[PDB]
């Protein structure tokens, strides 16, 4: 028996698996704690630049949930992903403590823009401007990679970095009312919003739980733009970016929501 979390049906993904857009060919890099095998999922590669973790499998839970939310198999168990057939590659620039450094973030977008990865899902932060972090960031862009960032829970009006930077797709997350998450960081550099509370997705152990944050917001962004990139594959990092943000559903203040609600069944129009 499969289930359809609720963002995946808020944000629409079901209207446009509907019209053959699935993910297909799009190449999905998650920098995080790493995946672990999970029936659930297809892990193409990846690789870690965690130095004592050379494996991509995951020993936190974080990312095996964020790339449940991108991509979990549309078959007959679990979850469903919002892009269930993007070629997801686990980057792993975060340890099984949760944490990791600049240097192995940097590395692992450094890595994405090297091979040819066409989304790059960043559900981490800091408070602090990195000058390293920064020129990673406008590396993997000008490769070509859609940078998609967390805003951060701090509940602050200022975002995270790298989703402060221009060249990062800042997301922030909402509740099942369309209103923001008291968590969510909001402000300058805020881009759009999508489902953060309560988000059910795979988790190491071959099972699901579900959590909270922009954490998990995130991936419902990177899966909407592969269903995007699929049906324009002439398309740009920017040129995606910028419609998503179109065709965005308004919640009020774009101080707090950005562009609005991610719709991928109004994006894959
Ligand atoms: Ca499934
Ligand atoms: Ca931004």
């Amino acid at each position: 028996a499969q289930s359809v979390p609720w963002g995946i049906s808020r944000v629409q993904a079901p209207a446009a698996h509907n019209r053959g857009l699935t993910g297909s060919g799009v190449k999905v890099a998650v920098l995080d704690t790493g995946i672990s095998t999970h029936p659930d999922l297809n892990i193409r590669g990846g690789a870690s630049f965690v130095p004592g973790e050379p494996s991509t499998q995951d020993g936190n839970g974080h990312g095996t949930h964020v790339a449940g939310t991108i991509a979990a198999l549309n078959n007959s168990i679990g979850v469903l992903g919002v892009a269930p057939s993007a070629e997801l590659y686990a980057v792993k620039v975060l340890g099984a403590s949760g944490s990791g450094s600049v240097s192995s973030i940097a590395q692992g977008l450094e890595w994405a823009g090297n091979n040819g990865m066409h989304v790059a899902n960043l559900s981490l932060g800091s408070p602090s401007p990195s000058a390293t972090l920064e020129q990673a960031v406008n590396s993997a862009t000008s490769r070509g990679v859609l940078v998609v960032a967390a805003s951060g829970n701090s509940g602050a009006g200022s975002i995270s970095y790298p989703a402060r930077y221009a060249n990062a797709m800042a997301v922030g997350a909402t509740d099942q009312n369309n209103n923001r998450a008291s968590f969510s960081q909001y402000g300058a550099g805020l881009d759009i919003v999508a489902p953060g509370v309560n988000v059910q997705s795979t988790y190491p152990g071959s099972t699901y739980a579900s959590l909270n944050g922009t954490s998990m917001a995130t991936p419902h962004v990177a899966g909407a733009a592969a269903l995007v990139k699929q049906k324009n594959p002439s398309w740009s990092n920017v040129q995606i970016r910028n419609h998503l943000k179109n065709t965005a559903t308004s919640l009020g203040s774009t101080n707090l929501y950005g562009s609005g609600l991610v719709n991928a069944e109004a994006a894959t129009r």
